[PDB]
């Protein structure tokens, strides 16, 4: 089997990306984050405390023929950015592109944080790194892939997100017409759970490259491109007049700018990320000073190839025996 669906960004900055997802009989569709660093996926619902939905699509259990309680199951998670959830468990029919899992564990927010609450365009995320960070208790659950991958006519899935525009998510198949070149395949740790790689090394516009070793996590639930304060430094010297504000929480700069493209290694080959793809516009509406979209990594305690990295590639997560992470220009 293979599934393809389209994700598509929830605003003009692309701070992040849904993708329909059908749950239960007869569907129920919610557009849900799919996020390549964590593991639950989870859904505003019928039983989300009242004050903490405002404009969600919300999953009602009792509506579906096919939910299934599964009895003593509870979940809590929190996130990199602080926000958090919790809630109880169904098990239920989802369906991502027309590929259909039976028996997925749909993970009910009963609570919110006020970040989710305010989104009113992310009904819930789909976790799709390693079934080791699925949060649920006492009997750990695995994720939409984990439970697909037989299946699948190859056990992988791709990330093709857009710039400013939608892509798409690919289970089971490589789309060669999605990328030009060739896919470069790297290395992958699971020791944390994630799609853990270490990138060769990075230039700042036309500057020549420098080989080093970074080690972070493919994240599709990551907006920006967190790297070390060395990389970030150097990126953002080139910028006239940027500067890291501890006020607003890291680099701006002049919204008046043109900002250098940026390049990552990843073995002996190298994805660019244009300029454009860096700016995350004003601080606050109408303001002249535009937020950075590479920041430093520091006191995150690890690095993080988000959007704007990986928007900048055709990426494949190879969940075979071994995992790898194949990155193509396109």
């Amino acid at each position: 089997s293979t599934g393809s669906a389209t994700t598509t960004p929830i605003d003009s900055l692309d701070d992040a990306y849904i993708t329909p997802v059908q749950i239960g009989t007869p569907a129920q569709t919610l557009n849900l984050d799919f996020d390549t660093g964590s593991s639950d996926l989870w859904v505003f619902s019928s039983e989300t405390t009242a004050s903490e939905v405002d404009g969600q699509t919300i999953y009602t259990p009792s509506k579906s023929t096919t939910a299934k309680l599964l009895s003593g199951a509870t979940w809590s998670i929190s996130y990199g950015d602080g926000s958090s959830s919790s809630g109880d468990v169904y098990t239920d029919t989802v369906s991502v592109g027309g590929l259909t899992v039976t028996g997925q564990a749909v993970e009910s927010a009963k609570k919110v944080s006020s970040s989710f609450t305010e989104d009113s365009t992310i009904d819930g995320l789909l976790g799709l790194a390693f079934s080791t960070l699925n949060t649920v208790s006492p009997t750990q659950q695995k994720t939409f892939f984990d439970n697909a991958k037989a299946s699948l006519d190859s056990p992988v899935f791709t990330a093709d997100l857009g710039y400013h525009a939608p892509g798409t998510y690919n289970f089971g198949f490589i789309d060669t017409t999605a990328y030009t070149g060739s896919i470069t395949y790297t290395a992958v740790s699971t020791k944390q759970g994630f799609w853990e790689w270490t990138s060769t090394g990075y230039a700042v516009g036309s500057g020549t490259f420098k080989s080093t070793s970074i080690d972070g996590i493919a994240d599709t639930g990551t907006t920006l491109l967190y790297l070390p304060a060395t990389v970030v430094s150097a990126y953002w010297a080139q910028v006239s007049g940027a500067k890291s504000s501890s006020s607003v929480g890291g680099y701006v700069f002049p919204c008046s700018a043109t900002l250098p493209s940026f390049t990552f290694g990843v073995g002996s080959a190298r994805i660019v990320i244009p300029g454009d793809y860096i700016d995350f516009g004003p601080i606050s509406t109408g303001s002249s000073s535009c937020f950075g979209g590479i920041q430093s990594s520091a006191g995150i305690g690890i690095n993080i190839f988000g959007d704007v990295a990986l928007k900048a590639a055709f990426v494949v997560f190879n969940g075979a025996t071994t995992p790898t992470l194949g990155f193509a220009s396109k």
